[PDB]
């Protein structure tokens, strides 16, 4: 039983109040008041649609990823993710997939900086869907459930389906669950094949243990792993400490 898995059973032991108060304990996040308010109101430009910008956005930041040429955004879901891309220099194009419908968030139009270069498609199961020549490919997939052996599957499928668009290109892929040790075995083969490393970002909330594939980075996945667990696990051990407030991020408008 892995350190991740005595988490998971933790997490699952709580009450729905201590689940709320565990879930951003100590973690980072940014105020959402303002966009919110905006988009409430039908604003198109400077407002991120979704948390998922400034998610992605720490990575870029960092060099970890460098989204670059012909970006693919598998599950976009509104579009956090491609509209941040999409104002980068070296970005030429961005195309998003996500399933929508019930489940499933829809893609929300906007007119932020670089909003020309993007286009959100709805209805798309990226199982089902052939790989595209792209020079970034980016990843949000990996549904949460109490059961470790189903995100588990969840996993191993989402990292199966993404190989064959990774053509020596830069990425950022979701790790649902990287604790089980068949997911470990994957990962631990794409990163001999693919290289790049698994990094927890501190937007994520103590309710999931995801983190991510990204292009830019070496580094031991088993120790970064185990790392993630023992915070996780000590987080439970103190009242709820009140997240790190950021500023969100302001996203233009204009076309590029
Ligand atoms: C964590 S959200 C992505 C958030 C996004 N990165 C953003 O910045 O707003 C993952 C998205 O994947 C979508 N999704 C889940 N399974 C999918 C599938 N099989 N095919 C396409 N989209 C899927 C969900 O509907 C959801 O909108």
């Amino acid at each position: 039983e892995t350190l991740g898995e005595k988490w998971k059973k933790k997490l699952n032991q709580l009450s729905r109040k201590e689940f709320d108060l565990y879930k951003k304990s100590g973690i980072t996040e940014v105020d959402r008041t303002e966009a919110k308010e905006g988009l409430k109101r039908g604003e198109t430009t400077h407002h991120a649609v979704s948390r998922g910008s400034a998610k992605l956005q720490w990575f870029v930041e960092r060099n970890m990823v460098i989204p670059e040429g012909r970006v693919i955004d598998l599950g976009c879901g509104r579009g956090g993710w491609s509209y941040y891309c999409a104002g980068l220099k070296k970005v030429t194009e961005v195309r998003g997939y996500t399933k929508g419908g019930p489940g499933h968030e829809e893609p929300v139009p906007m007119s932020t900086y670089g909003w020309n270069i993007v286009k959100l498609m709805s209805g798309k199961d990226v199982f089902y869907l052939p790989p595209e020549k792209c020079d970034t490919l980016l990843c949000d997939i990996g549904e949460s459930s109490p059961s470790p052996t189903v995100e588990e599957s969840r996993t191993i499928r989402v990292l199966k389906m993404v190989e064959p668009w990774l053509k020596n290109n830069q990425f950022c892929i979701k790790v649902l669950n990287p604790y089980m040790p068949t997911v470990i075995e994957h990962l631990e083969r794409l990163q001999r094949k693919h290289g790049g490393m698994l990094v927890r970002n501190p937007l994520s909330r103590n309710s999931t243990h995801e983190m991510y594939w990204i292009s830019n980075g070496t580094g031991n996945i088993v120790s970064s792993v185990n790392m993630v667990s023992r915070l996780l696990l000590n987080r439970f051990t103190m009242t709820h400490r009140r997240p790190t407030i950021e500023k969100d991020v302001d996203l233009g408008a204009g076309t590029r």
